[PDB]
């Protein structure tokens, strides 16, 4: 656990190291042949003397750097023989490419070599060299050592490296550097600052340069098919590859444009091609993926650009970087974070100077071959992989059909397209299918018919007691026409009768409809009128009037003594005749704005949401739940019928209760309450509230509705570090909740998951087209299982448009309820909220 000053100093300091040996140009070959050291000397002094920048080193001369070229050329080659092989190889070649050079004053090009089969090592300096300049040098250097076996004094240089460079001085200072500067200006204003690329880990604040590499292939097959492809549109096998990387990363990034930079050899006129030393330059190419281009479309814009960026080579990149001003981060390189290399006909890359760098180079069998490196830090090993086949299944794609929008190309593998689909959403759980929730009440009854079910100030009722009071009320109930799919609307404060209507309605083999009397008397005439129920529960004192053919019922008080009379024997299912299919209750939800739309729940939904609940988390029956929620919320559903299906009690907070701290925390204490709900929002007042800390019995927290921020759940944790903090996601829509996240990892991240599917439920994570997206890629959220509701009450238009057909189930007729939100998947299994889709 480093300070802030030790993590910011360390990534400092070992920043440098590995960028230390970024600056060299390794470079191996093994000598087979007689054992010829005497005719080597002649053939590497004589490439030294042939190149004036290998013996040209740099000094400070008042102001400036200026170059101090010396006359002999003698080659600085250390001997050795090592006995071990591979292991050994691997260390003196990564020291050989480490080991850094003396600018200042000393040689810049270094050797090892040791053994008739020998390993001639070379590395230069990258001020002196580049990657083109090690291969002309090794192509010097196998042609002197050949003069030499068969004849001294061995093409002269026609251009020396400082005339290039005394050229360069002069066109930086010309109007054409400012033409190049004008196009570049042009082409990247206003491109994407940062690629938005799906990553394991959030970005570090300090760009970690840690990388690794996957090896990755093109078959002769997809070789020859892309020659042909190019071939039809007149662009090379590199500009094919670059058109598919980037509709890739535009796909998986959510982004419509996409910028990839490119080194180039910058070796333009005939005359520098065997010049060793510095030539490379880099182009950023800003490829836009918007509007569903073809693949045929496609080619051709990344042609043009591609001819358009390689006509304006001269300028340097550092400039281009400089003219567009960007606002420089310390956590990812500038105007462009993705590379793509391609060579034409080493050791293991570990150092990542951007987010990817995809390597390429066509082999002899006609394949194409290379690496992709990333950076650690983001990306894990897993990711990368199924990056490397997404590119190839859309390069096969584009071969197959160069007509057909390249964004819709199919990329996903067959194996990650089943993990996504079956095997995350293996949820399928045993459950009795003629269970009723009012039901799962009246078996705890029986077994603990004296064990106390509601707390309400001081007011106390058993299980058997608050059943046969229900009996009663839900008698009254069929008397007055109460039955299957029948509504019964409920207006009442927190009290023991609340939860005795609630169960009477469900005992009638009715759904009741929860009216919040603190919400405005238009919006409770509004649900009161558009739910059309047989029966309005009043508690007594309010003045809420339904008419329109509705009965009226007291709940308490003088009024409700009439339905007292009537027999506490329990309804037979024949009586009430409600099965699971019918509804249990009708909740509002507002969504927007508008009228609020009534979300008709089944039974069976809800008595599955009840009893994963209880294999979760295992309430016991000398456990308290507070009843917190207002009951308009479907939170409350839970609250409710949770601990009264598993022989808990319920303690029924003061109406308007978790709105006074001092009440909450008193409550909490004083009632021995083991398990509580909080909106985010609402749970950082409580762990900023007086006393939290003397809440050390709570048990459970379940954090639902928002966002559930990191910081909070850890400083949760620091107030009350017995509570098992956990996180659940869903929609009214779908049962409560379809998600559930136990905040238990030693670290928790800012992003908190929404977590995996409850028992019978699944999870889908769609594109505007209805296709799953990969692991980590933005899509709507889609529900599935016996938890998706009904519809909307009322709204058969809408509940068409957001209820739609499920082709994922493997079952006729079944359903997913679109969300509106978006989310994406893990690399573990997880899901992720991102927000909303608009
Ligand atoms: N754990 C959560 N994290 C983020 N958003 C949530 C979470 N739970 C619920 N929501 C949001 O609340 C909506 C459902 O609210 P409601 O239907 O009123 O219960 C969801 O569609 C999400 O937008």
């Amino acid at each position: 656990p480093l300070s802030f000053a030790q993590q910011r100093l360390w990534f400092i300091a070992q920043m440098s190291r590995e960028a230390s040996g970024a600056y060299h140009v390794p470079g191996g070959l093994r000598l087979r042949g007689e054992l010829d050291e005497v005719a080597l000397r002649a053939a590497l002094d004589r490439i030294m003397a042939r190149h004036e920048v290998l013996r040209t080193r740099f000094e400070w001369h008042e102001g400036e750097p200026v170059q101090c070229i010396d006359a002999e050329a003698r080659f600085p080659l250390v001997r050795q023989e090592l006995e071990g092989e591979a292991a050994e190889l691997a260390h003196w070649q990564q020291v050989e490419a480490r080991s850094p050079f003396d600018l200042g004053t000393g040689p810049l090009i270094r050797g090892r070599l040791l053994k008739q089969e020998h390993v001639l090592l070379l590395t230069m300096h990258h001020i002196v060299s580049d990657g083109w300049s090690m291969s002309v040098l090794a192509h010097e250097l196998g042609t002197l050592y050949r003069a030499y076996a068969q004849e001294p004094e061995v093409p002269a240089l026609p251009l020396q490296y400082a005339d290039y460079a005394l050229w360069q001085r002069r066109w930086l200072d010309g109007e054409r550097q400012q033409r190049q500067l004008a196009y570049w200006q042009q082409q990247l204003a206003g491109a994407p600052a940062l690629v938005s690329l799906p990553t394991d880990r959030p970005r570090p604040a300090l760009q970690d340069y840690r990388g690794d590499s996957i090896e990755l292939t093109f078959d002769a097959g997809l070789s020859q098919g892309l020659r042909a492809l190019s071939q039809r549109h007149g662009t090379t096998l590199y500009m094919t590859v670059l058109a598919a990387w980037a509709a890739l990363v535009a796909r998986l990034a959510g982004q419509p444009e996409v910028v990839i930079g490119t080194p180039v050899a910058n070796r333009q006129r005939a005359e520098l091609e065997g010049l060793i030393g510095f030539f490379v330059n880099t182009l950023a190419l800003r490829v836009d993926l918007g509007g569903e281009p073809s693949v045929a479309g496609l080619l051709a814009q990344v042609r043009e650009r591609v001819l358009a960026a390689q006509s304006h080579q001269d300028l340097p990149f550092e400039q281009v970087v400089e003219a567009l001003k960007p606002e420089r981060s310390l956590s990812h390189s500038p105007v462009f974070q993705l590379m793509l290399s391609w060579e034409s006909s080493p050791v293991r890359e570990r150092s990542a100077q951007f987010d990817l760098s995809l390597h390429l180079h066509e082999a002899a069998d006609g394949t194409v071959a290379g690496s992709l490196t990333y950076a650690s830090a983001l990306y894990e090993r897993e990711t990368v992989q199924r990056h490397a086949g997404y590119l190839k299944a859309l390069l096969a794609g584009m071969v197959a059909d160069d007509t057909q929008p390249v964004q819709r190309i199919g990329i996903l593998g067959e194996a990650e397209r089943h993990r996504l689909l079956v095997e995350w959403n293996d949820t399928a759980r045993e459950h009795p299918r003629t269970v009723c929730v009012h039901e799962l009440f009246e078996q705890q009854v029986e077994r603990s018919p004296d064990a106390v079910a509601l707390v309400y100030e001081g007011q106390q009722l058993s299980y058997r007691e608050l059943d046969r009071q229900a009996n009663r009320l839900a008698r009254q109930l069929k008397a007055l026409g109460v039955g299957p799919d029948e509504r019964v609307a409920v207006c009442t404060e927190r009290c023991l009768e609340m939860v005795v209507a609630l169960l009477a309605v469900l005992k009638a083999g009715g759904a009741y409809v929860p009216l919040d009397p603190g919400y405005p008397a238009e919006r409770l005439e509004y649900m009161l009128a558009d739910s059309a129920p047989k029966v309005l529960l009043r508690q007594s004192g309010q003045t809420l009037e339904p008419g329109a053919g509705v009965a009226v019922l007291a709940l308490d008080g003088e009024a409700s003594q009439p339905w007292q009379a009537q027999p506490a024997q329990r309804l037979s299912r024949d009586d009430s005749g409600v099965q699971p299919h019918h509804l249990a209750y009708v909740i509002y939800t507002s969504g927007s704005t508008g009228r609020p739309k009534g979300v008709m729940v089944e039974h069976a939904g809800v008595v599955n949401r009840l009893l994963w609940m209880q294999r979760a988390y295992g309430l016991q029956p000398q456990e308290a739940v507070l009843q917190k929620t207002p009951f308009g919320f479907d939170v409350s559903v839970w609250e409710f019928f949770w601990p009264l299906a598993v022989g808990a009690r319920l303690v029924m907070a003061r109406p308007q209760g978790q709105q006074d701290p001092a009440y909450l925390v008193e409550t909490i204490v004083g009632q021995d309450i083991g398990t509580l709900h909080f909106v985010p929002s609402m749970l950082q007042a409580f762990v900023d509230s007086e006393g939290v800390q003397r809440c050390r019995g709570v048990r459970r927290i379940v954090c639902s509705g928002e966002a559930l921020p990191g910081a909070l759940a850890r400083r949760l944790r620091q107030q009350l570090p017995q509570v098992e903090l956990h996180n659940l996601y869903g929609p009214t829509e779908a049962t409560v909740d379809v998600t559930a996240w136990a905040c238990d990892a030693a670290e928790l991240p800012d992003n908190i998951p929404i977590g995996r599917p409850v028992d019978n439920t699944t999870m889908y994570v769609l594109d505007a087209h209805g296709q799953p997206v990969p692991t980590g890629v933005a899509g709507e959220i889609h529900i599935g299982g016996v938890q998706v509701a009904r519809g909307y009450l009322g709204r058969p238009e809408l509940t068409r448009e957001r209820f739609v057909p499920d082709p994922y189930a493997g079952r006729p007729g079944a359903r997913l309820y679109k969300t509106g939100d978006l989310g994406r998947w893990l690399l573990d299994g997880t899901l992720e909220y991102l927000g909303r889709n608009d």
